């Protein structure tokens, strides 16, 4: 991909508990790693996910 994701980046990520899509925002990116945190909307939760893995936002 010649564009970057950055952090404040809105996103999908699947949800590692329920393997359900949700919303989200990026919090913080792992350059070496390729990993970020990601924040799910309106849950507030927060867990990693592989840059790889994160979605454009769906239904958007
Ligand atoms: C029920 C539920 C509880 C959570 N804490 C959560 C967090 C992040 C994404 C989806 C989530 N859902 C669906
Ligand atoms: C749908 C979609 C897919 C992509 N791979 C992507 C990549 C970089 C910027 C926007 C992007 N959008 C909007």
């Amino acid at each position: 991909s010649l564009q970057q994701w950055k952090v404040g980046d809105k996103c999908s990520a699947i949800w590692s508990e329920d393997g359900c899509i949700y919303p989200a925002t990026i919090a913080s990116i792992d350059f070496k790693r390729e990993t970020c945190v990601v924040v799910y909307t309106g849950y507030g939760n927060r867990e990693e996910q592989n840059l790889s893995d994160l979605l454009s936002p769906i239904c958007e």
